[PDB]
C-alpha cells in the first residue's frame, strides 16, 4: 500500500530547472545545466550523428534484440578508445565490454555485479563528486565513503589529503576515480599524480573503478585516457564505466559501456557472464539506437573525421569561455583571482561562490547556479558573458 | 578480485540460439525464439515505425535528456491504451507513467520501488511463467513464491488449484498477473475468472502487478486489456509493467512503461517521486528513440491506422499458424488432440512434448524448441509446417 510513502527529496539540480523555467525576467542565465550548449545556447544533435541516423534509417532491416552486451562493434570501438589501439589488454583479450543505457547504467550494473559476485562493501567516492554516485552504489547495497580531494583554499587537488584519506581503505575496497574533467571541480590529477596513484593502488589492493563520462573534453581523446591507461598497465583488474552522452551529444539515447578487465581471457569471461546475468535481471538487453550511431560513426573514418572535429570544436568553445570568463570578470572589476578557472578542465568548476552568494545571484539577478557554486561553463555565450560577470561582481 | 568467480548458468533459451546457429542441416526450424517472424521467417521493422523514424530524423533538434519518467505524450498514450480513453483513473489523475527500457526494465524499477518503499517481501509468480521474472524480483531482494496455474493433463488453466494456492499469500504480498497471452502457456483467464480474481484480490489485500507485454496479440487492443481493467476498477492501487517490444516490433530499442495507480492524485505523486528516485539510481533517464517512435505513431491517427493494421496482421498470422498447425499434425497422422493449441493466445504454447521428445527433436531432426515443450508459433511458416509436423509426429 502507498499512503504512508515518503516523498522523494528535491534533486539538487532539478529544482533549478523549474525555478529557471519560471523566472519571468528573460535576461536570466542558467548555469546549473550539465549539458553542453553552443554559442546560441542550443544543444544541437551533431551532424555526424544525424548522418549516422539517416544511414541507419536506410539500412536497418530488423529491430530484433541485441545480445545482453549489445552491439560488438560498439564494444571493440569503446575499448580501443579507452585503452589505445595496440593495448595489450585488447590483444590478450582480457577486457570485455557491455553496452549500457548511459554511463549511469554502466555504474549501476558494475555496482550490482560487484555487490553480488564479490565481497566489496565500501566504495570510495571523491569529495566532492557527482551526487548520483552515492545513490547508485547505495541502491546496490554498497556503502560509500569519501576521500579528500578539493583544496577549497587554493582551488586545487589536495593530493596530500587525498592519498592520506585513501589509507583508510582496505584491500578489497573499490576506489572510484574520474577519468578526466572531474565533476564538479574540473580538477584532474597530473600524469605524475595518476602514476603515484596507480602505484599506490597496486600496493594497497584497491579495485579501481573509472567513471569516464567526458573523454575528449579536457585535452583530446587520447590525452584524456592517459590516466586510466596508467592504471590499466599496472593492474590485473579494473572496471571502467564510460558515457557517450556528452561527447557525441547523445544524452537521451542512453549510451555508455561497462568494461571489465581481468588477469586473463579465461577469468574475464567467467566474471563477465555474471555481469551479463546482472543486466538480464535489470533491463535484459541494451537500447540499440544511440549505440548503433556511435558504432557506425567510429567505424566509418569519413564520419569519424567529422565527429572528431565536432568534438574539438566543443572542447575549444568551452576553453574559450573559461578564458573569456576570467578576464570579463577582471573588466567588471573585483578583488579576485579567478585564473584557477583557466587551469580546470571540462564543462564545470566551482566558482568559489558561497551558497549565500549563489542565492542572491538567482534572486536578485536571474543567474542560476547550483548551491555548491558549481557553474557550467558551456552555458556562457560571448553574448551573456557581460551581464553574467556584472552580477557575479556585484555579489562579491 | 574476480578469479574465484562462479560462471553464470546457461540461459534456458540462449543455449538454443547457438545450437541452432550451428546445426549444419539447413532444413532446421527454430521454435524457441520468442520474437515474431513473418511468413518469410524475418522479423521486419514495421512500416509505421520506419515512417515514424524518418519523421523524427527530419524533426529532432536536440538529444538533450528526457525527464526521469520520459516523454509525457508517451505516458498518456500508454495509460489510455491500458485503461481506456474515458477511464476514471485517468480523469481523477490517479495513475502515473514512467517510460522505461523495455517491459523488463519496468519490472525491475517496480521491484526496486516496492523493495525500498514498502514492506512487500514475497511476489507470487505463476507456474509456469517467463523465467526472467524470478531473477528480476530476486535481484531487488524480493522472494518469489508460485501459485498453481497449468493443468498439464487437460492443457488448461487450473482455476481451482490457482485460487487455492493464492490463499497461501498474505495481505501485502504482490501477486504477478499476465495481462493477456500468458507466457509460456498462452492460457489466459476468461473475463469471469478475471472478475472473481479481482474480487478475491480485494478481499485478501494483494497488490496486483500486471505484466502486459503482448497487448494486441490475443483478441485486439481493447479486448486484451479487459482483464486488467476489471482489476483497476476494483482496486485503489496496482502497478502495471507494459512492453512495446512485440506489438510495435521495437525489441532492441527497449520501450516499455511502469504505471503506478493509487487512491488519489496526491498519493500517486508521492509514491511516484520515489519510483523516479529508483530510476535515477538505475539508469537516470530513459532511451528516447523507441519511445519517441511509439509516441508519434499513437498520436498521428494516419500513422496509428497503419500500425493497428500491422498489428492485426501479426495477430492473424499467429492465429492462422495455430490453426494450420493443428490440422497439418492431423494429416501427418498421430494419436492426438492438439486442438488445445487453437484455444491458446499469443505466440506461445506448451506443445505437450516431453524433454526427451524435444531432445530427439533437435538431435534427430533439427527442430529446435525449449525444454519445457514451449513452441513459438510465429516460427512456423506455411512452408515449414510440413517437415515440422512430420518430425513431431515421428517422435510421439
Ligand atoms: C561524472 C559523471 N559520471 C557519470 C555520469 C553519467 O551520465 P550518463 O548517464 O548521462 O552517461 C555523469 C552525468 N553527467 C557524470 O557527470
Ligand atoms: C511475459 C513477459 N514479460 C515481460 C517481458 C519483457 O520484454 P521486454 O523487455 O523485451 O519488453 C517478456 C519478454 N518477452 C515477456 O515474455
Amino acid at each position: 500500500m502507498f499512503e504512508n510513502i515518503t516523498a522523494a527529496p528535491a534533486d539538487p539540480i532539478l529544482g533549478l530547472a523549474d525555478l529557471f523555467r519560471a523566472d519571468e525576467r528573460p535576461g536570466k542565465i542558467n548555469l546549473g545545466i550539465g549539458v553542453y550548449k553552443d554559442e546560441t545556447g542550443k544543444t544541437p544533435v551533431l551532424t555526424s550523428v544525424k548522418k549516422a541516423e539517416q544511414y541507419l534509417l536506410e539500412n536497418e532491416t530488423t529491430k530484433n534484440y541485441l545480445g545482453i552486451d549489445g552491439i560488438p562493434e560498439f564494444g571493440r570501438c569503446t575499448q580501443e578508445l579507452l585503452f589505445g589501439k595496440g593495448s595489450a589488454l585488447i590483444n590478450d583479450k582480457r577486457a570485455r565490454t557491455a553496452q549500457t543505457p548511459g554511463g549511469t547504467g554502466a555504474l549501476r550494473v558494475a555496482a550490482d555485479f560487484l555487490a553480488k559476485n564479490t565481497s566489496v562493501k565500501r566504495v570510495w567516492v571523491s569529495n566532492p563528486s557527482w551526487p548520483n554516485h552515492k545513490s547508485v552504489f547505495n541502491s546496490a547495497g554498497l556503502e560509500v565513503r569519501e576521500y579528500a580531494y578539493y583544496d577549497a583554499e587554493n582551488h586545487t587537488l589536495d593530493f596530500d589529503a587525498l592519498i592520506n584519506s585513501l589509507n583508510e581503505a582496505q584491500a578489497g575496497d573499490v576506489v572510484l576515480f574520474h577519468g578526466c574533467c572531474h565533476n564538479p571541480t574540473g580538477i584532474d590529477p597530473t600524469l605524475e599524480q595518476w602514476q603515484t596513484l596507480a602505484q599506490l593502488s597496486v600496493e594497497k589492493g584497491w579495485l579501481p573503478l573509472f567513471d569516464f563520462a567526458y573523454q575528449g573534453f579536457a585535452r583530446g581523446l587520447e590525452e584524456d585516457a592517459e590516466g586510466l591507461r596508467a592504471f590499466a598497465a599496472m593492474h590485473k583488474e579494473l572496471i571502467v564505466a564510460s558515457s557517450y552522452s556528452k561527447n557525441f551529444g547523445l544524452y537521451n539515447e542512453r549510451v555508455g559501456a561497462c568494461t571489465l578487465v581481468a588477469a586473463d581471457s579465461e577469468t574475464v569471461d567467467r566474471a563477465f557472464s555474471q555481469m551479463k546475468a546482472a543486466i538480464r535481471a535489470n533491463y535484459s538487453n541494451p537500447p540499440a539506437h544511440g549505440a548503433s550511431v556511435v558504432a557506425t560513426i567510429l567505424s566509418n573514418d569519413a564520419l569519424r573525421a567529422i565527429w572528431e572535429q565536432e568534438l574539438t570544436d566543443m572542447r575549444q568553445r568551452i576553453q574559450r569561455m573559461r578564458q573569456l570568463f576570467v578576464n570579463t570578470l577582471q573588466e567588471k572589476g573585483a578583488n579576485r583571482d579567478f585564473s584557477f578557472i583557466i587551469k580546470q578542465n571540462g564543462m564545470f568548476s566551482f566558482s568559489g561562490l558561497t551558497k549565500e552568494q549563489v542565492l542572491r545571484l538567482r534572486e536578485e539577478f536571474g543567474v542560476y547556479a547550483v548551491a555548491s557554486g558549481r557553474v557550467n561553463v558551456a552555458g556562457m555565450t560571448p553574448d551573456n558573458m557581460a551581464p553574467l560577470c556584472e552580477a557575479i561582481v556585484a555579489v562579491l
